[PDB]
């Protein structure tokens, strides 16, 4: 059901960042800035920050 906000694909899971915000998804390594792991804790996603106040 995940998939990659830059390249569409859900493969190499163990690679694919999940947004806590919402049910959108990223691999790091099509992340930019470079994210080298998957971080502990919160990430969100680009459409996320856009709702930060
Ligand atoms: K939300
Ligand atoms: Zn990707
Ligand atoms: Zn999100």
């Amino acid at each position: 059901k995940v998939t990659c906000l830059v390249c569409r694909k859900g493969d190499n899971d163990e690679f694919l960042l999940l947004c806590d915000g919402c049910d959108r998804g990223c691999h790091i390594y099509c992340h930019r800035p470079k994210m080298e792991a998957v971080p502990e804790g919160d990430w969100f996603c680009t459409v996320c920050l856009a709702q930060q106040v």
